[PDB]
RNA sequence: AAAA
């Protein structure tokens, strides 16, 4: 109730982008329902939220061949790289073109 | 561009980075990551972009936790293999801890 | 709290 997912399907990803209503505590990690994925396609993570969020949820699809986090200002910086891509790497995705 | 300090605790590692200016995720290939006690807890901390917090707490998911300072709060648990869970927050005053200033 |  203090924050909703908006799960989106592309080619190479799965987009996770979270939208927070009211500030969020850190008790919240304990009780938050993360998005089910195809574990076959590496995680973009997106929101305007804490790090210890962002943190959070980029170790629950460490299981993923890749996890990138969105940077509004480059694309989605890989941070993990499992099975795909290499850490540093940018993927070209513009989140707000998507949700507008 | 950035550096970090290492401060040895007891309970945890704390690492610390500073940024002199403006990264590029290229960064991430080139950066040596400190080398802890991997039988203690991990304690991020610094002002940079949230994709380097991630590419850090993931380099030392191998320790028994990950925290993640928040001014704010404490140092927020985000991953755990100990008693601490998710969500719990170690009392931590990263800002009085580094008065006098570290060597980076 | 998308460069705590």
């Amino acid at each position: 109730a203090s924050m909703k997912f908006a799960v989106i399907d592309r080619k190479n990803f799965t987009l996770i982008h979270f939208e927070i209503e009211k500030p969020i505590k850190p008790e919240i990690l304990k009780e938050i329902e993360i998005p089910s994925v195809d574990t076959r396609k590496g995680v973009v993570i997106s929101g305007r939220g804490p790090i210890w969020l962002h943190c959070f949820l980029a170790h629950k699809y460490a299981h993923t061949p890749f996890v990138a986090v969105y940077d509004p200002r480059l694309g989605a910086v890989v941070v993990q790289s499992h099975s795909e891509l290499r850490e540093g790497d940018v993927i070209d995705v513009v989140v707000e073109e998507i949700l507008k």
